[PDB]
């Protein structure tokens, strides 16, 4: 599915993601915004055999199993192919979970370079929340 940003802002408000840890509700649908297009089933094969999954582009090797990634750990306890579906209520409990281990966003290389240095409000201009 492809989310429009209002609707992923809006799915994004329910599910607890406003200010999480620190991080207003435009930097999460920016970092979806850049790190997927607002697709839920993107992927990105890296060449180390892991792979990037969905919305936010969980990566196989530390949170979610896939199968087929070597040298791999389940952090999120869920296979990765939850990341590909429409709901994206496990996107979102793994993106926390990855936020609080973390201690903040930097796991999203497209959110470091696109997002952080922006009025991170203007995902959310528009938007019935």
């Amino acid at each position: 599915k492809v989310y429009s940003r209002c609707e992923l802002a809006a799915a994004m408000k329910r599910l607890g993601l406003d200010n999480y840890r620190g991080y207003s509700l435009g930097n999460w649908v920016c970092a979806a915004n850049y790190e997927s297009g607002f697709n839920t089933q993107a992927t990105n094969r890296n060449t180390d055999g892991s792979t990037d999954y969905g919305i936010l582009q969980i990566n196989s090797r530390w949170w979610c199993d896939d199968g087929k990634t070597p040298r791999s750990k389940n952090a999120c306890g869920i296979r990765c192919s939850v990341l590909l579906r429409s709901d994206i209520t496990e996107a979102v409990r793994c993106a926390k979970r990855i936020v609080r281990d973390g201690n903040g966003m930097n796991a999203w290389v497209a959110w470091r370079n696109r997002c952080r240095g922006t009025d991170v409000s203007k995902w959310i201009r528009g938007c019935r929340l």
